[PDB]
């Protein structure tokens, strides 16, 4: 079972989704996030090409590979800013940016920010010549994907 | 575009790989230590997806399998020197694949053309490895390997 953060949305050349659920166990245990035994919940971000998509080489549904996804996350009544870096990592159901995440702030509604960079310029590249290339370019600030109502109420299994 | 393939496809571990060429092009950042579009001789591509080996590793097969290291060598029939090319991750018109620009050394003649591949380096992937989401399979420890040892260099088809 996998529970919505919110509705998919539509930024720039990405559908993105966000869903959560029970933590999990990760081979190698990414960055710093919290093991399947300290966390509170798995958090996903699915991030396919939409038909904006296209300009850029990708078909449209097809996972969008080396972004670099931050979420951020801010209890209401609270000034303060939880940053959780994503990771890229499959599950059963494919590739997807995830992080095992431990709310600091505790129960509440949150308001939740996933920060999507463009790959990094020595990571990738596009053939941009005329016969073979592709019309878009990567973006420069990083996209947006916001709810700003996220019930978190404790493990929903 | 026109492409131009390098011989069979190949199914190796849990990938179906796939290599061809066609003429130099202009990438975006301009990747590593390639070529120029003037400088090379040709582009050369590994169109590189899960076969169904790769749906336990949690890829939807026929798709795109990124964050490999994928390293080309060519050799000249009859030649002791190799020629280590690095693959870069890229969009072209078709979509993701990964490839270079690259210059035959010695020449027209037969090369053996190797592609190896690695599996994503140790900090730039993850599986899910719990029974409920996660996987069965594991990354390949040793390289796989696509060859080809009778490619034909027989100068620009362009
Ligand atoms: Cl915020
Ligand atoms: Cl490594
Ligand atoms: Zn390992
Ligand atoms: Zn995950
Ligand atoms: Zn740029
Ligand atoms: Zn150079
Ligand atoms: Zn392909
Ligand atoms: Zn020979
Ligand atoms: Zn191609
Ligand atoms: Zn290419």
């Amino acid at each position: 079972d996998e529970f919505p953060i919110g509705e998919d949305r539509d930024v720039g050349p990405l559908h993105v989704g966000g869903v959560y659920f029970q933590p999990v166990e990760m081979h190698p245990a990414p960055g710093a996030q919290p093991s399947k035994e300290e966390a509170d919940c798995h958090i996903e971000a699915d991030i396919h090409a939409n038909e904006a998509g296209k300009d850029l080489g990708y078909g449209v549904g097809d996972f969008v590979p080396y972004l670099r996804v931050v979420a951020f996350l801010q209890k209401h009544g609270s000034e303060k800013v939880q940053k959780v870096m994503f990771a890229p990592m499959n599950a059963g159901d494919g590739p997807h940016y995830g992080a095992n995440v431990k709310f600091e702030e505790g129960l509440g509604t949150y308001k939740v920010r996933f920060e999507i960079a463009a790959p990094s310029h020595d990571e990738y590249s596009l053939h941009i010549d005329e016969q073979t290339g592709v019309s878009g370019r990567f973006w420069s600030e990083p996209l947006v994907a916001e709810w700003d109502d996220f019930e978190w109420k404790g493990p929903q299994w």
